[PDB]
């Protein structure tokens, strides 16, 4: 009657290859408070913020506790994930066994096999049987459920919450075009009828990558060299002139020369949202853009925007679910690794960290 | 009879030391159209925007004409100055001989001895004879009149038009603390009861400069080294936290490390206005300020804000005039050079351009 679980913890900040370890703990299914719930993990991803959190440079972090049975206070890892409800308490009515859920708050700890929480720690997603019962053509996959709460919401809110782009006319431009976030943004731009330019780094198979992004929804795809080119500017001005619209919004997750390049390409009174810094270079803007072109440069942080705005989180999440159920939105694919007990859980996540350069990593159970 | 006048012109853009020259022309005082007026210059300053215009890097320029009697099209120089009305046409009623005026629009050309214009090309200021007859305790000086239309309005509008600072609590921070604009900003901060920090470059007489800026109205004065110091940081945070207010607004006219320094000192949701670039370095902001502190970076250009908002221009100007007449506001002093005919006019402005590092230069007549 006792469940054995595993959790990935750390007692001090550092590099994941140095500080992470696995802790065994036990959950009692026969002694649940009226409002308590037991969930079983189906999958959880490795995202850049999860790593910064372990490193000690992310300013939103779970508290360290002895709640997993350690002598020293330890913090769990992972902020998003997909879970299946095993059992509910006497007073729980919003959930039942077999339901799919995600955490309702950050800092929950998702790099583990099981969790004990209250009903209000979770948000219910439709599982495939419930989607089918409502007549929808598709139900979510594990990867779509386990990654729905961050990257799709980031892309949707940056496109719709700050500048109103006229459908069929106006443009946005984004760097980091091959990222998971960049790929959701191209799809959402397409579904809302926005034009867009994606900036990516050059590669030998460039033609296949351009074709993939255009199928996802980018209108044009350029390299960072063309982004740096004064000779190439006029052709970007011509794209925009023929649409009848303006370039009003810039999305930056790189920094450095890349952030300067996409800023220069906006029309007057443009806005840039910085949500990332993959290059480790700061944002650099010439003085003449601010004064003579009325350029504005601001920030975006989804964790801080949704803290006390449940309504905005809910309706954005419902729109993403609806697009998945109708087949109009596809997920950024993951490289999956199944935990089966022959290898400590913390080493699967250490491998995911080390191989993130190959693309988004997902641990499944 | 016939008035012989002099004007500083150029036929192509370039460095002022290379392209400027003096042109003689004649104004006929006996044949004035009903709405024309003749003015005689009393003083006109050398401002950074005047130099950029001559260089060809400022996107607001007077047209080149042969109206001064040149065979090739030539442009005049200078955007602000103080003039005295010599004569008015039959149908002019808003001005009379003896009045003090400034240009009502940019690109008028103020580096010259005389001008012929329409009544509506000018804005009337009270001269000292009129201040005294109207019972006011003080009247304008030449230097106060010749510099009233730009730098005092810039300081006022940056402090009141973008963020509402709570009197007696909130702070703003500015670099370029010894500039003319910086000094008007300190005085307005005192008159509106805003707290402020001024950042200046170190000097041998630092203590005397600090005393002067505190007398003008700055709450604290720091050097660029302290602005850059990780160790001095905590002392600036205490000044603000102990006041009960927040640092909401940063004013940047330097660029480079200096703009990074003052941005780091703001509370969350801070705003920076870039209105200058004296260091010729771009604005550089760490990615973490945009994301984790919700920092925003924008521009300010007074010519464009007041272009079609004459009501806001008028009321801002009237407030500065009132403060001068009541003795509550003092001018940023200038180094003055008198034109007397023994030395071509264009060489006085060439010397003024070259000596701008010594402080604001004013040519008087
Ligand atoms: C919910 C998810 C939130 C996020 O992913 S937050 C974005 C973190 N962005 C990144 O690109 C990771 C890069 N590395 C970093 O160190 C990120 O913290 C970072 C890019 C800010 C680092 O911040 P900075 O180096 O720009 O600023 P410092 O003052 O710390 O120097
Ligand atoms: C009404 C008055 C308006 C002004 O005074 S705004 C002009 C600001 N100019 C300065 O601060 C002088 C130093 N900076 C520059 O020269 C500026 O114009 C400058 C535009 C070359 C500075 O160069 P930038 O950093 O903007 O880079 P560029 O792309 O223009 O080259
Ligand atoms: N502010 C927020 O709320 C928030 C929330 C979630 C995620 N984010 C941010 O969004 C960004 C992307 O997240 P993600 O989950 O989509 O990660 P991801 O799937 O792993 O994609 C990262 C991409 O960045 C590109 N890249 C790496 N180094 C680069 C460099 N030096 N220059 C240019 N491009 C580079 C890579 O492109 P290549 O194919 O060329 O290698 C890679 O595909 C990150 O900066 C992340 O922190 C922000
Ligand atoms: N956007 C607008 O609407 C607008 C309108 C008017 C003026 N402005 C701008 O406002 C700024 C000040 O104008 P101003 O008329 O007051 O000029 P100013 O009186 O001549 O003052 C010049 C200032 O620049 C500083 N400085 C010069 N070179 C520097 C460097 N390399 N590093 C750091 N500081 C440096 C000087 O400091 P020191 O004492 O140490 O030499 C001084 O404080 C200018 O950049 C001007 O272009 C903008
Ligand atoms: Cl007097």
């Amino acid at each position: 009657h006792m469940i054995t679980a595993q959790a990935v913890l750390y007692t001090q900040h550092g590099e994941p290859k140095d500080v992470l370890f696995t802790q065994s703990f036990e959950i009692d299914d026969d002694n649940l408070a009226p409002n308590e719930v037991i969930v079983k993990t189906l999958g959880s991803p490795v995202n850049p913020s999860d790593i910064n959190q372990i490193q000690g440079v992310y300013p939103s972090k779970p508290a360290k506790t002895t709640g997993f049975g350690t002598t020293e206070p330890a913090a769990p890892c992972g902020n998003e994930g997909l879970f299946e409800v095993i059992k509910v308490g006497s007073n729980v009515s919003s959930l039942e066994a077999g339901d799919w859920v995600i955490p309702s708050h950050v800092n929950f700890g998702t790099w583990r096999t099981h969790a004990l929480g209250n009903d209000d720690d979770f948000i219910k997603l439709p599982n495939p049987a419930q989607s089918k019962a409502n007549g929808k053509p598709n139900g979510l996959t594990i990867n779509q459920g386990a990654t729905i709460s961050v990257n799709p919401l980031v892309a949707y809110l940056m496109l719709t919450h700050y500048v109103k782009l006229t459908p069929g006319k106006d443009w946005f431009i984004q760097n980091g075009g091959t990222s998971a976030v960049g790929k959701y943004a191209s799809q959402i731009g397409k579904l809302l009828n926005f034009n867009s330019i994606s900036v990516i780094r050059d590669r030998p198979n460039l033609d296949e990558v351009v074709a993939s992004l255009k199928e996802l929804g980018a209108t044009q795809v350029i390299t960072e060299d063309q982004n740096n080119s004064r000779e190439f500017g006029p052709t970007i001005k011509e794209w925009i002139k023929q649409s009848g619209g303006e370039a009003k919004l810039a999305l930056n997750c790189v920094g450095g020369k890349s952030s300067t390049g996409i800023a220069r390409k906006l029309n007057n009174n443009g806005l840039m949202l910085t949500y990332g810094g993959m290059s480790f270079q700061p944002v650099t803007i010439p003085t003449s853009l601010y004064i003579f072109k009325n350029f504005t440069s601001a920030g975006f942080w989804v964790t801080e925007l949704l803290k006390n705005n449940k309504e905005l989180k809910t309706s954005t999440l419902n729109q993403i679910i609806a697009w998945y159920e109708e087949g109009k939105l596809t997920d950024a694919k993951s490289i999956e690794t199944l935990y089966d007990g022959t290898k400590p859980l913390h080493e699967l996540y250490q491998d995911g960290v080390a191989n993130s350069k190959d693309g988004k990593q997902l641990i499944t159970y």
